[PDB]
């Protein structure tokens, strides 16, 4: 309600995070930013390792996850809308290892889009989105962009239901 | 050279080497409950794994299916003294229902003819991929995948092996 900036609403969704998702936590998993249109979460590498001494591919998946579900909920709050968020499906590509820091980048869905959810929502109390991510090794990337190749690529669904 | 490996002295391996290389299992309390050679079960606790409703967190459950699957490949690289470096390269899941409690992920063996064929190419080549599935219940009795009961959760990886 008071909670509509996007410092007010990212504060909700470390808030979210802390209170109720320990795998988070485990992880060090952090907003880097969010502007209203893109988010990025940002994770340490050490606790998400594996042997080959490069990001376990199920931490990839989890900041991906985390990253789409974060820009849900992020929407569903900049609305105002009481909810129970799930994921539906998520589905990643692993083509580079990553092995640094890992840094999941989230673009927005249209308004028009949004829009279509939020109303589809109100009408039947249920209501269904698809979200992508990318993580890039190479380059301090702020947005997905069509020139860079990603290390990995995620699409999910996620789907937002009555209380 | 060695002899072939067991399902007991693999599944050996993959416990040390999940502690020793994979802090995030520690963490989720992961652990196998059974390996008989043609089927490989993954279990952890709720309590790590939980999200807001009081159900398996989506991400646990994909960490326990992934890693079920790459636990597979391990364990049929190592029963046959393979020296390789293993990735994930795909890893597809669609969540079904809640898990309410304890998380058992389970995953088959791929065919003979499937597995000879991977392990021939990775010899000749220096790379070889293999596709499995996995699926998480909630029902505690289940020891395979089977149709008569529909999965939580259900997933598909694939994985390459490559000579280090």
């Amino acid at each position: 309600n008071a909670s509509l900036t996007p410092d007010q609403v990212s504060k909700k969704l470390k808030q979210f995070f802390s209170d109720h998702l320990p795998i988070s936590q485990f992880m060090g998993l952090e907003i880097e930013s969010y502007d209203g249109d893109t988010l990025i979460l940002t994770a340490p590498l050490e606790p998400n390792i594996n042997d080959k001494q490069t990001a376990f591919g199920g931490s990839l998946y989890n900041a991906a996850v985390m990253a789409c579900w974060g820009m849900v909920y992020l929407k569903t709050q900049e609305e105002n809308i009481a909810c129970n968020q799930v994921v539906t499906e998520g589905n990643m590509k692993y083509i580079a290892p990553v092995y640094g820091r890992i840094r999941a980048i989230c673009h927005a869905p249209d308004e028009e889009e949004l829009a279509n959810f939020f109303d589809h929502f109100e009408r039947k109390g249920k209501a269904r989105i698809s979200l992508e991510a990318a993580i890039y090794n190479d380059a301090c990337v702020m947005k997905i962009e069509p020139e860079t190749k990603p290390s990995v690529k995620f699409n999910g669904q996620y789907a937002i239901l009555k209380n």
